[PDB]
């Protein structure tokens, strides 16, 4: 009957649905129901076989034990519709089916062209897809894709799995847009192919053999870091791990993509990769043992990983125990104190502590320096707590173990073992100002302005009052000697041991820094205003900057320069500048010669 008819039949029926129905009262067969939405309504078990349901809406809609047998559906909006147990045999569907669920529909010989979805893909566990036309990005877990018919397919769009077909015909024409896992999941044929059950994992391979046909060498000549991550991701597992064909196709690719990798991360901790990824990391060093010293700490952190790796972890082991062979390194096994300790030189594999001296790094400069370690202090070392210990290693030159207290360890890690460097200076940095207020400010209240202060870049809380002066001559005498800081308190600040460590050119420009930060809290924008800026923070900031002329003055590049901050810090040649001034001043000097330490030490909502 007339659409308006047929349609309020269909929410009237909906809206007082008894589930015990009659044929009649539900047969909406071969009815054309083009372009109506049946947004949300109760349509179970309901007949629609050979109907014509094209740009409709049906999202959230239950068409759940319904037979849509032979209907068509082209451009309608399928959305979260349940399908569970619906039949749906030959059916034409290009629609967007976000989290549609086909859990247990008959599938048969329906095709999916031109179909999509953005985050959540359909569900089709124990579907039957037998004879069904899919496309890349659809998940199969569970799927039923029926029996092998033809092993290889003819047609140039399509790809054979099992007993369905894969149709590369909406793939933007280009087969590197289904080849990524990272960023376009809800498009990878990769995901398609390795979510079909295991009883289709020799379907797995012939569909692989076929893929890679169509993926030519310009393809992939970019550096296509996704792409190639996603191939070594999905097939360096089994069932692909055991093709002869399939790996070598991967090997000059994998080759290329991993020196890459190795070569970039050196020195910084190691991205995360899925099992596929990191075998073939391993297998890259077991070609270019040469590789294992030149990128050191890109090779400990792979072999770490692929050590503990269900299944790679016996092929890992040999690799580091070629590894412990290298002429630099077998020195370390002799210690007595290296791995299972009974001088077979051996690491020790089964050790549930994680505190085994079993890692050897070697230095990244030609001085014969290398550390001895556990994976517990390593792992730690690279992201450090309050709590964490940088003493927990062995150090060797040449072989002869040296007192590690002999050397300053800011050194040692930013020249030798850089993979600490950052982790190890970011952790004494974080809290350095906060400490410094610690040690500055004993009332709570008081202390909390400063430190909420350093959140943000204004501040409505100001200083300048005579009661809010004389609060801060009392805090602050102690610490001061007119322009100058007090003796007592200069040592209080340079004998903090990690800082006592550092290089004499570093500490001058962490003072330098801490100037800048008294100066920026005296200044209009925070504690002060446009008119004053209370004279104790001048006289701090202009302490600090005095001492850290004392440490290093190379740090300020010029007597000029320096003369110019003491000139407007004092007020000396009658030259009176407000301090807002004066840190824009300091702030882009340091961004200028000392960005890393800057950036460290300044805090970062200032700047």
């Amino acid at each position: 009957l007339s659409k308006a008819e047929l349609t309020a039949d269909l929410i009237w029926l909906s809206a007082n649905r008894t589930g015990e129905e009659s044929a009649e009262e539900l047969n909406y067969s071969g009815c054309d129901l083009s372009g109506l939405s049946l947004v949300g309504l109760n349509l179970s078990s309901v007949n629609f076989s050979g109907a014509v349901l094209d740009d409709t809406d049906l999202r959230m809609s239950d068409l759940s034990q319904a037979v849509l047998e032979n209907c068509s559906f082209k451009n309608s909006i399928l959305n979260e519709c349940n399908f569970c147990y619906a039949n749906l045999s030959n059916c034409i569907i290009r629609a967007l089916f976000e989290n549609s669920n086909f859990s247990n529909s008959n599938l048969k010989n329906a095709s999916f062209k031109g179909s999509s979805y953005i985050q959540y893909p359909p569900i089709l566990n124990e579907a039957d897809l037998t004879g069904a036309i899919i496309i890349p990005g659809m998940v199969l877990s569970g799927a039923i894709l029926g029996d092998v018919k033809e092993l290889f397919s003819e047609k140039s769009n399509t790809i054979n799995l099992g007993g369905c077909y894969i149709d590369l015909s909406d793939i933007q024409e280009n087969i590197l847009s289904v080849l990524d896992n990272y960023t376009k999941s809800n498009k990878s044929i990769l995901l398609t192919m390795n979510t079909s059950d295991d009883k289709y994992n020799h379907d797995k391979v012939r569909a692989a053999e076929e893929l890679i046909k169509k993926i030519s060498l310009d393809e992939l000549a970019a550096f296509r870091p996704y792409v190639k991550m996603s191939l070594a991701d999905s097939f360096s597992i089994h069932p692909y791990l055991n093709n002869a064909n399939i790996q070598q196709w991967l090997e000059p690719i994998c080759d290329d993509f991993f020196d890459t990798i190795m070569s970039w991360f050196n020195n910084s901790i190691m991205m995360y990769m899925e099992n596929g990824s990191l075998l073939q990391a391993g297998m890259y060093f077991e070609r270019h043992p040469g590789a294992m010293v030149s990128y050191n700490s890109s090779f400990i952190q792979i072999v770490m990983n692929g050590s503990r790796r269900d299944g790679m972890q016996e092929r890992f082991r040999e690799l580091y125990e070629v590894y412990l062979k290298n002429e630099k390194v077998y020195p370390v096994t002799q210690q007595s104190d290296f791995g299972l300790c009974d001088g077979s030189g051996k690491p020790d594999w089964d050790d549930d502590s994680d505190l085994a001296y079993n890692w050897v790094l070697l230095s990244s400069q030609d001085d014969g320096m290398a550390m001895m370690c556990s994976l517990s202090h390593m792992v730690d070392m690279l992201s450090p707590n309050t709590s964490t210990n940088w003493m927990s290693f062995f150090l060797y030159k040449d072989g002869e173990v040296q007192n590690t207290f002999g050397y300053s360890l800011s050194n040692l890690f930013s020249e030798s073992f850089p993979i600490f460097s950052i982790p190890y200076h970011k952790a004494f940095s974080q809290n350095f100002v906060s400490g410094i207020l610690d040690i500055l400010i004993s009332d709570n209240e008081l202390k909390e302005r400063f430190i909420e202060a350093l959140n943000s870049n204004k501040s409505d809380y100001k200083m300048i009052a005579d009661d809010q002066q004389r609060k801060l001559a009392c805090v602050w005498n102690p610490f001061l000697d007119g322009w100058e800081l007090n003796a007592q308190h200069v040592d209080m600040i340079m004998g903090s041991h990690v800082l006592k460590d550092m290089p004499l050119r570093k500490q001058a420009e962490i003072l330098f820094c801490l100037g800048g930060v008294f100066c920026k809290y005296s200044s209009s924008d925070m504690f002060g205003t446009e008119y004053d800026s209370p004279e104790i923070l001048r006289r701090y900031a202009n302490g600090l900057i005095e001492q850290a002329y004392k440490t290093d003055p190379q740090v300020f590049g010029s007597v000029y320069y320096y003369n110019d901050i003491l000139d407007r810090l004092q007020g000396r040649n009658n030259v009176f500048t407000c301090t807002a001034v004066l840190t824009d001043m300091l702030t882009e000097h340091a961004k200028e010669s000392f960005p890393e330490i800057f950036s460290l030490y300044y805090p970062v909502a200032w700047r």
